[PDB]
């Protein structure tokens, strides 16, 4: 091991501990942004609180709140254009993020 | 000869994309990017499929929903599955036109 | 391997390649002829949506259009003459071809 | 891979806590205390967090259960369990507030 290997490992650390802690600060946003859009635009049956009581996992919420704000704003044939199907209970993912933003963009055009 | 007669039979589901959205596009956008005259100009057959589907899209598919679900607002470099979800939902955007 | 061997294989692969374009524009043409068919000359149950619901292949949809193109416009004495069989259900092929050029030379002459 | 399941699932969960401190921070204590500032005052991620907790527990938690529970009246370098014990006390004391 050199020393041009010592600063190369080292910086390579703390590049990796510097994109550990965004993924943190982007996950922390993440949570807000479900956390905010809940308490918005759904109703309060679909709590983060109520939901754990019935058993659900954190991210079973998060993808729940999202394919419900999905449906009640994105219409039917956008969800079967963007998701390629009528329904969405096996479309978490990418697509689901995709969704969502659309219905971000939808509530923001009805404002 | 089975391996070519399944070509042929992708060669005929590409196609019908090929032929519907150049005929919809035709009634849809202008008769400035019709295919002979952009061959005319110079652009191969792929790059007429994707420039009438990027057309498509920006006439159809909001702005909002361009830097949303494709997360850029350009549509220059998103050609891809992102691309056909966009222009799915350009075809639901005129049907429900 | 030499030059004249690099060059041949180049051009010869350079050909194949632009093959397979013509490929695609002849067989974007008749995907082309098919739908405009069907959408004049057939009725709305035959249509590709309405079969694609009901489950059958791309080329399923299009020798079945074909074939009721050849019974609608084509007579009988036609077909058992250039197919040799009154049946069409098992005629599919450049047989088909032929007789869906000879329908279109009598939807033509019927203008 | 379900070792790092676990890791992100470790992570979200001390992400809704730092978002439940610093949503409940901002409407307690003050605006001088944000993140943004604090960090362009160059503090840490838990550096920022610790020092908020803190700030809470002198807000909330009185001096004398400061100088019993934790042993120290100073919350200088009490930091730990006994810290989560004196933000869980916090907690309790704006509840009842």
């Amino acid at each position: 091991l050199s020393i041009n290997e010592r600063i190369t490992k080292e910086l390579a650390e703390v590049e990796e501990r510097e994109r550990i802690e965004k993924q943190l600060l982007l996950e922390a946003e993440r949570i807000n942004e479900i956390d905010t859009l809940a308490k918005a635009h759904l109703s309060n049956h679909f709590n983060k609180e109520v939901l754990l009581a019935k058993g659900y996992t954190l991210k079973d919420i998060m993808q729940a709140q999202r394919r419900e704000l999905v449906r009640k704003f994105v219409p039917i044939e956008q969800i079967k254009a963007i998701a390629k199907v009528s329904d969405i209970s096996h479309i978490d993912g990418e697509i689901l993020e995709q969704l969502v933003s659309l219905a971000k963009v939808n509530i923001k055009l009805r404002k």
